[PDB]
């Protein structure tokens, strides 16, 4: 292999946004467990499982877990890492709760707790603080992340690794811009992992299956891999597509190759995205015929 792990994102439960609670099978799903198996089969070892935090604990973060979306949820983690692949918990939040900022550290903490205490003995597990602070500060958006540390460890949860996230949708090509305080982050475990985003169309946002250029990968991750590599942390790429065309697949491989090179910082990455929702979409990595996997499947399967 060139990396540690390589996998999917699987996108459904957090669909529906808008829709809260919501109910399954019309706003929201869950993955596929076959179909996840078909990626195990073709090599992916970790899988990125996105969440409504609001879905998971509802009405108030300090609160209980809603029995079925929990259930929904477990089973899906379960079949990943009775599989023996590793599943990243991901709630899928924007450092946003019911839409407003999350500025509670204590509050955030206790989340962190009820929901890692029901993972604490399965060390397959990754927690992900949450998908994407943005637009907040940057002091409050660390100090979310050191809650989220804080609460995982004290619910006994201390052999699983923890991918933070940094402000600005954490993503790679801004990351020496706004996120250099990420570095005062501890753990008594040890087990930080920097978890980036990137993507390769005009703004960043993943939108489009069209790239700026055939180097634009690489690109957009050197300045975070010299951050990592000077700071001495470790780093994934817990979100990355391109388009189903020559120019973004160029961008793609030239990413992966330096991100291989650079395997001593970076630890995998993981694709965007899997699930059994996507259809048509443009970066869909779900078998039997979702875009990506036709197109970008053959090019990954070189790095597993
Ligand atoms: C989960 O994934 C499996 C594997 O892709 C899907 O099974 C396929 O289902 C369609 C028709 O329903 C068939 O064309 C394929 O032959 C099936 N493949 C199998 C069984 O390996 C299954 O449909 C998916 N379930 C969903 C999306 O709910």
């Amino acid at each position: 292999s060139s990396f540690e792990w390589f996998g999917s994102n699987e996108s459904g439960a957090e669909f529906g946004s808008g829709n809260i609670p919501g109910v399954e099978g019309t706003d929201y799903t869950f993955p596929n467990t076959t179909a996840i198996q078909i990626l195990i089969d073709a090599g992916m070892n970790i899988f990125r499982v996105p969440f409504l935090m609001e879905r998971m604990i509802p009405t108030e973060m300090t609160g209980s877990l809603d029995t079925a979306y929990f259930e929904g949820y477990s089973e899906v983690i379960n079949y990943i890492t009775g599989k023996g692949a590793h599943a990243v918990v991901d709630p899928h939040n924007f450092g946003r709760y019911y839409g407003t900022p999350i500025s509670s550290t204590s509050d955030f903490q206790t989340f962190w707790s009820t929901l890692a205490s029901q993972f604490k003995s399965n060390d397959l597990v990754i927690f992900d603080t949450n998908n994407e602070y943005h637009d907040m500060d940057e002091s409050v958006v660390v100090a979310l992340n050191q809650a989220a540390i804080d609460g995982i460890r004290d619910a006994g949860a201390t052999t699983q690794y923890i991918f933070v996230e940094g402000n600005a949708y954490s993503g790679a090509w801004t990351w020496t811009t706004y996120n250099t305080a990420m570095v005062n982050l501890t753990d008594p475990s040890d087990l930080i992992v920097y978890e980036m985003h990137q993507y390769l169309d005009s703004d960043g946002s993943g939108t489009s299956d069209q790239c700026v250029s055939s180097t634009v990968g690489q690109e957009r991750v050197v300045d975070a891999t010299t951050w990592l590599q000077s700071n001495g942390k470790l780093g994934i790429l817990g979100e990355f597509a391109g388009g189903a065309n020559s120019v973004c697949e160029e961008a793609v491989e030239g990413m992966l190759d330096y991100l291989a090179e650079n395997s001593d910082v970076w630890l995998g990455a993981s694709w965007w995205s899997a699930g059994p929702w996507w259809q048509d979409y443009i970066y869909s990595m779900e078998p039997p015929n979702g875009i990506a996997y036709e197109s970008y499947l053959p090019i990954l399967e070189t790095y597993f």
